[PDB]
């Protein structure tokens, strides 16, 4: 349970939209409508927990840093997902539909295997544990290269605590990319969402309590796009 509540693109600040209390201020932040997590991968809320736009666009140049921050989050075991998408023209008539989405960074489980399982809960091999507790944030580097327009960026938490019960928790927000960057992934880096992942792949819906299971995690989604 949790959101991103804000975010820091190129050193500014900027208050996410207000889930639980729309504030009615313009932000840049898709809206959302509490921290409860979509269920399934094929749900259309998976892509920006259902929002439809914003107002607002923060402005950042490729090498930029883009740092969200989570009010509130309660989770140790899973993998953290930051994407983006190309807009074709206005952010208006962007939906994010269609194979747009690459992801810019990602984290997911770096313990031994003998003392630290996928399932355990202190100390937690995941990366994600580090969001836990209050404020934290995340930062990623807008790859080098990209070319220029307006763009969605995407965060995804997906929590595994409950065996076959995967719990992802999106929210998109809306950057403006700056410079003369000409770099575009490929298809082979692109992907839709829902559709990256189904219900049933062994990284989404498997027992995270059975030991005897191989103790590394694949992350879904396509390699991550660097750049340039
Ligand atoms: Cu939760």
């Amino acid at each position: 349970h949790g959101a991103v509540t804000s975010y820091n693109i190129a050193g500014k600040d900027y208050p996410g939209y207000s889930g639980f209390a729309p504030t009615g201020q313009d932000v840049i932040q898709w809206q959302w409508p509490d921290y409860n997590p979509v269920l399934s991968a094929s749900d259309p809320k998976l892509r920006c927990n259902g929002g439809t736009g914003a107002a607002l666009y923060a402005e950042a140049a490729p090498g930029d840093t883009i740092t969200a921050t989570w009010a509130q989050w309660t989770h140790s075991q899973g993998p953290i997902l930051v994407w983006m998408y190309k807009c074709p023209g206005d952010f208006s008539s962007c939906d994010g539909s269609g194979a747009g989405w690459f992801k810019i960074d990602e984290a997911g489980f770096h313990g031994d295997g003998t003392t630290v399982f996928l399932d355990t809960e202190t100390p937690s091999g995941w990366d994600i544990a580090k969001l836990v507790g209050g404020n934290k944030s995340w930062s990623s580097k807008i790859p080098d290269g990209l070319a220029p327009g307006n763009y969605l960026v995407r965060h995804e938490l997906i929590a595994l605590h409950q065996a076959n019960n995967p719990q992802f928790y999106p929210e998109c927000a809306q950057i403006k990319v700056t410079g003369s960057g000409t770099a575009e992934p490929a298809a082979s880096y692109k992907a839709a969402i829902p559709g990256y992942c189904q219900q049933s792949d062994p990284n989404i819906s498997f027992n995270i309590n059975d030991h005897s299971l191989p103790q590394e995690y694949k992350i879904p989604g396509p390699p991550v796009f660097k750049g340039t």
